[PDB]
């Protein structure tokens, strides 16, 4: 709804975990990756 102790108010691409800021959506996910780690790893490995 509202902030004030951030700068950063509205992107096109954020994080839905947190709530980065991104400009592409390549980015957005990048990042969201963090939010990861009990998880197996296949194809591709953190
Ligand atoms: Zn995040």
């Amino acid at each position: 709804g509202s902030s004030g102790s951030s700068g950063s108010g509205e992107k096109p691409f954020k994080c839905e975990e947190c709530g980065k800021g991104f400009y592409t959506n390549s980015q957005c996910y990048s990042h969201q990756r963090s939010h990861s780690g009990e998880k197996p790893s296949g194809p591709s490995s953190g």
